[PDB]
């Protein structure tokens, strides 16, 4: 076994957590004692090969607002992603859930965790390319942290591509960088402070796209303050290079977070 390598013999399988495009998702203990959740890849879904000599990589990703990788199960198929376990779920499914009654600072916390784990992949240098509240989840402690980071690299399947998360320049000529990130954390924040809508609900991804390229942004949810929503709006720049980075993001945020 190498150090990304966990043996399956260690695990303990207790219940099924979810169902979905890429496996099937359980929790269970390893060695008997410690949280997992123990992912089981669809067979046929990512590129395997790609995906584990990557995953040596993520294993240097350490960060406490990021969820934890650590090891996959490759002797056997499915393979199995073996990551920390967050009780509360995903963030979007939390964020819907209406009984919560959410005070502002709390939102503004949870985009302060999600800010500090972008800042922290941006100081790596890596991207995580499918940036969205379907993509945090949340711990028993209330905790937001971002998941499947670089994951849509290995998947093997747009009519499914992430239109609502994209800047123009990616809708228009695939260019990826740092300042997509930067704006797909600002429609995370709109997901936030719109608890958990749709952005740009009465659109298609279609109608989406043409909306954007033509200048014309989300604008600001009911629970968000202006300073709050300055913050979103300023990762929408149609210029990427005036977009801020995630240090700056963190900044600004924290500052809010003083201020209210
Ligand atoms: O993980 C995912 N979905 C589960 C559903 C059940 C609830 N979850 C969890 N609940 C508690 N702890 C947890 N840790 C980790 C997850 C988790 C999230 C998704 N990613 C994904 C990637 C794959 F390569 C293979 C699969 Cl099958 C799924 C996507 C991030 C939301």
């Amino acid at each position: 076994y190498g150090s990304w390598e966990i043996d399956p013999k260690d695990l303990t399988f207790l219940k099924e957590l979810g169902t979905g495009q890429f496996g099937v998702v359980k929790y269970g203990k390893w060695r008997g004692q410690y949280d997992v959740a123990i992912k089981m890849i669809k067979e046929g879904s990512m590129s395997e090969d790609e995906f584990i000599e990557e995953a040596k990589v993520m294993m240097n990703l350490s960060h406490e607002k990021l969820v934890q990788l650590y090891g996959v199960c490759t002797k056997q198929r499915p393979i199995f992603i073996i990551t920390e376990y967050m009780a509360n779920g995903c963030l979007l499914n939390y964020l819907r859930e209406m009984r919560h009654r959410f005070q502002t600072q709390q939102l503004l916390e949870m985009c302060k965790d999600v800010c500090e784990a972008m800042e922290y992949l941006e100081s790596k240098q890596f991207l995580h390319r499918d940036l969205a509240a379907r993509n945090c989840l949340v711990n028993d402690q209330g905790v937001v942290k971002v998941s499947d980071f670089g994951l849509s690299r290995y998947v093997l399947d747009g009519s499914k591509f992430p239109v609502r998360w994209s800047p123009p320049e990616v809708l228009m000529y695939s260019k990826f960088s740092s300042k997509s990130d930067i704006w797909a954390f600002g429609v995370l924040m709109w997901e936030i402070y719109s608890l958990g809508k749709m952005p740009y609900e009465r659109f298609t991804n279609s109608e989406t796209a043409e909306h954007i390229a033509q200048g014309l942004r989300l604008y600001r949810p009911h629970l968000a303050s202006e300073k709050v929503y300055t913050i979103m709006y300023s990762c929408w720049h149609e210029k990427a290079d005036e977009r801020p980075t995630f240090k700056i993001l963190l900044s600004n945020i924290l500052d809010v977070m003083d201020e209210e």
